[PDB]
């Protein structure tokens, strides 16, 4: 039995340019079958609703078990045009977002949606004097460091892994839909490092992510002077950079233990596991 | 005016990746409408059929300026078909591939399409005992930070924003279509860096870079013994992880001279231009 | 000529280790003539108004024109004590302290005392389980090099040596007593770099500062179980270690252009400038 | 019992900052009471006479088992005049100096004092030109990082902590006084480290330390062209600034072999000790 | 008993400047013997024929059981002379080269001769405009810490001592001189690391150091254009300080795990072995 | 004209691994030629006088214009009888040593001979517990990496070509022959940085190399306990590989501002210089 899912993919977050990839990454898997869609990094209430009109268009002949809605604040206009939409619909559904989804935790739950908020999924210093497509791909690649290192993305693999077994039954209801909220305490009951300094940068690592996001919305939203909100969101960028080095620290520590967990998918869909360099994964 | 047209994404490469959001990365452009879709990692044939068709049938009521395919490998079974229905369509489009899509130079040019071949975008480690998602995801920021950093990102945005303007026109004819191909070399006539150090920083990062496909390829298809295509797939990502590294020191040598280039989009679409840190883009 | 002060040390910030000697780092000056006194690490209010005592009492003879008070929360009872003693002496006060100061920054202006409350002086992971005397001097070496670095001390030493100038005109009055709080955004305010990058880092290395606090608290006050406030007080040191290197980071780009300032004191006490290293300081 | 003691700090050493603080890391020591006096950087024989004087006049009434002066050359004028003071009173003392207290070793035996003298504590590059009051504050966290990563201030710690258990006996006799020489070759005596690699970094750190003095007195005191003198102290600071990183590295090691040795007080004074970063101190 | 070579010298290979040394590293060997000659980089075939003369002069008296030509590319005019004068005497030979030899491997084995290929020791970027004598001698330490570091010099030192123990027994036939091809996968039949990702991060320091050849070859022989080829030379030399880097951080993984191998000399000559720190060598 | 020249090399120390090399760094230079003999590690007194014999006889027929020997301690039997044999013949000579050789300054003086002492050059930690091959061939790449970066291989390469140009009249006075003695200090006469910093780091990275020799006789000649000579001998080791790091990191910042100094030799021997990146060596 093959699970089908579409996902929508409107704005950017570290998690939603990864998500549908964590869970088929040799794209061996035999067990599923994915449609991604979206409206590039424009999130506005009309792209999102064009967004969303191609997944349930495309989804009449491809059937899907579920969908997933990924992009920045589920709680800002076109995302919340997105929730209404897929809540209406008969496709179970997630919603992948930041910390300020928070905000509408309450409504995704009685509009019957799951939901993973990444509060270290960090919004960036977008400020034109800035963020040039350069600095927007830098800040990108350190934050997936980040989220990958961390184990961030391990999480997410978990949860959707689970829902692909009920998807594969029909057997998805509401219960079924995560409700997760990703941060630094996350990773205290993660098997996810043997050493337990590799933890503790990681965490290090996704606290100062998350605090990221506080900088980078004070320089595009709050402050309006040029001579500092430019050096506000540049500062911003710096921390994510450091936040990547303490991300890459934990990962080489785990190296020097021969103790790197990893879990791939078997061709059936089986989440496998090993941890010694040369031992095979089962 | 608004210029529009679809990206297909199969199969993952990291210009494919980022690739649509280089050309608005604020979202605040007010001259372009995107659509993406794709099958996620999948490229197989029967994936790729389905992703064209549902760009075809998008682009009727979309009416799309000109269109993209990204993924690897432009020669094999999957991307050839998308070659071949995008030949066969009315849709000025454009090839996004890596070094193996040289083989089919000649078939694309007689196609009538364009091309932006990356040599360094290079394959992963793709066995089942080393590749899980989460490295996968390292391997894949690794990479972006060295086509970003190295400016690689850079010329593919000026070549799609030169298509955009043409397509504003309606005059987008097959010899305005890209023939690109982009290494180590194509930093040599860029004016990306103001000390010399960082270029030559970032020339070593792309060749490096590009010679860990070679590694790749050996360990995934060429070495059938385990004890040792373990070690070769997980030495390609350590020497991709230093292309990095050196992409990063180029980056901090700008930064030294506050000479780091930022060409950011203005709303109407202008490619805007600054050096210094605290200098207005225009 | 020769002002006079008194330093008061209960309890340890990384600013109030420093403090005096900030104003006479070679011990040549002839201008100034200081006293130190304290009751170490303890800040409980008998200890600190036996240290206010000890003060008080060779003030008698020492006759300061100033009195310093400095160490952790200005809100605590010991602190608090102590705050309530110097506001009813004859010796004008400053109140050296750290973030938690601000709840008491009114009560502060009301009493007629002076201060500089300097938010990224975080509170270390206080856990028997984790911080013995090795890792609290490792934590006080990061910090102290993060205050230095990003010029935080500067800003101190220059608070204090206009207060100098003023006491010895003999007019200190309440409103020649300093009114700071230093942060991340005070650097803005300054000419400290010459690079734009090294001001950027050095602000984010004191907003990752600043953040170490609330995660110390969590881990010594909110969080219970051992077995998750080990980490979190681990993960605070660990964050505080990156701030060191950000402003380490920040230094090494001002020698990159032969620019860093420096503002040593003359004999006389007049503090000299220079930006050049064999530039004489004038 | 409740042991006492006094500490005076006269100029600065890297030992005489955080001497106290070793002894009661997070202020819950209750066998304890101290009282720390001095005169800031100013270690001329007035300035130390009057240090001293404070603190016998406090001792009346504190009633302390034994006094501690710390600062640096045992050997120079103010210094000498302390020790002959101490020599003088009826309280045992302890002198915290430099490699250049080795001069007065024998002196000191014979004034029936006790000493703990770092070689590694190096004086700084002392010159108007170069050293201002941030540049101070570098110097001596680097300073701070070598002494506690490379385990000197455990061997201090130790040292205090042995002579105040014999205090609770109300009888220190001049046999119980530390006479303690600490360098590079202390380390191969102690138990500090488990991984041999982190050993030996931590003794070339504490070499380069201990190098560093002769640059600085180089630059000081012989050099007088200024042409010379200014890079011949900064290159004390740069040599400082490396052995630093080398006792971080070190630490990092054990880190890597969850082997980070911590000995905390308990609330009763008694040392504990772990290894194991998620073992309780015991 | 006391094998006796002399080593020609001419041109200069990583290889072949240490090539001697790894034998008798302490110089206290009773069992061999060695005479070395050379015209120092000169590699011309009148400079070859009188370093072989001079080794053929002195072989008369000193009777070497076998001599050794070292050097950059066996198949130049130079080193062809050399095999040519050697393979036609009384004494058994080994060429030592670089991936150059490889065209003249067969034509080796046919003229008698044995020969050490390293495909990583890369010909520099001999260009004037970048190449001066400090950069030269840059480049050289780098690659020895290279080969040295990832274990090609134990291969090497382990050929050279086999053939000096068949030379005792007075009986080196061809058939026992070494065949030798050393490039990245040589490792995966070592025993070398005892941490995985240590020899994983040699492999990838070899294939770059292997890759910096034709790099150079491109900058030194091919570009024409001083305005690529200057930047081309220079960044194989950044590539090449990468590959040194990258040896470092393996044998720094090796230090975690207390299991750097050393294999050092017996005063007979047996090869001992030891990988703990505080091991004897057997 | 063409200026001949022997070089004797027995036992080994950086110097003398590069010194002939320093000279014809592209073997392109037409007036110059060079023959090279030596002993290999091997420095006895019946070693080195076979060396001295072989170059003898050799200059009989090549007629040098000057000998060079180099090697550790010109004080030590072996290399002392090489000094003998040298003053006593016709050819005019230089001593290339170690800081052992300050003992006899006085003495080679008196037998007409230069020299070149290298103080930075130290002995490496040559206990067999600890020095095996590799580790000789690591501890030289960091020696040749400080004494190139730091420019003290410029120093010599300078004193020799001052000498060979002497050598070009048939006539080398004793007066033409160096008498140089090389260390930290020998860059406050130098042009050899344009950035300060750069030139701050590299006199601290020779001191650190100076500063080794003295841990590596102790721990070689004085420590007789295997538990305290292997720490010992490997901390030195551990030292030398930072002030590989510094002077590193001093040619990172000539590269920030493009100042990189390159004397590249011209075909007719000509030393050429530039600064510059792009600019032609003139
Ligand atoms: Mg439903
Ligand atoms: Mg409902
Ligand atoms: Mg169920
Ligand atoms: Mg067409
Ligand atoms: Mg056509
Ligand atoms: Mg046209
Ligand atoms: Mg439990
Ligand atoms: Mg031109």
């Amino acid at each position: 039995t093959v699970a089908k899912a579409i996902f929508i993919k409107c704005g950017n977050l570290g998690t939603s340019m990864m998500m549908d990839m964590l869970l088929d990454e040799r794209a061996d898997r035999e067990d599923v079958e994915f449609r991604v869609v979206g409206t590039s990094v424009k999130m506005d209430p009309e792209c999102v609703e064009a967004a969303v009109e191609m997944a349930l268009d495309i989804a009449e002949d491809f059937e899907p078990d579920f969908i997933v809605y990924g992009g920045p604040n589920p709680a800002a206009p076109g995302p919340s045009k997105a929730r209404e939409m897929l809540a209406d619909s008969e496709y179970p559904a997630v919603i992948i977002g930041d910390a300020p989804g928070l905000k509408v935790k309450d409504e995704m739950e009685e509009q019957g949606l799951g939901y993973i908020l990444v509060k270290p999924d960090a919004m960036l210093g977008a400020r034109r004097e800035f963020l040039d497509p350069v600095e927007m791909a830098i800040y990108n690649a350190d934050l997936m460091k980040v989220l990958a290192a961390t184990g961030v993305f391990r999480v997410v693999q978990e949860a959707f892994d689970e829902l692909i077994e009920k998807a594969k039954e029909d057997e998805i209801s509401e219960n079924d839909l995560p409700k997760l909220v990703i941060d630094r305490n996350t990773l205290l009951e993660r098997e996810e490092f043997e050493n337990p300094y590799a933890m503790v940068k990681a965490m290090a690592a996704l606290e100062i992510a998350e605090n990221v996001a506080d900088v980078s919305v004070e320089g595009c939203f709050v402050e309006q002077d040029k001579e500092r909100y430019v050096p506000i969101v540049a500062s911003a960028h710096e921390m994510m950079r450091k936040a990547a080095e303490l991300a890459d620290e934990a990962r080489e520590l785990e190296k020097s233990n021969d103790a790197v967990l990893r879990t791939p998918h078997a061709p059936d869909g089986k989440v496998l596991s090993k941890r010694k360099f040369m031992e095979d994964p089962e």
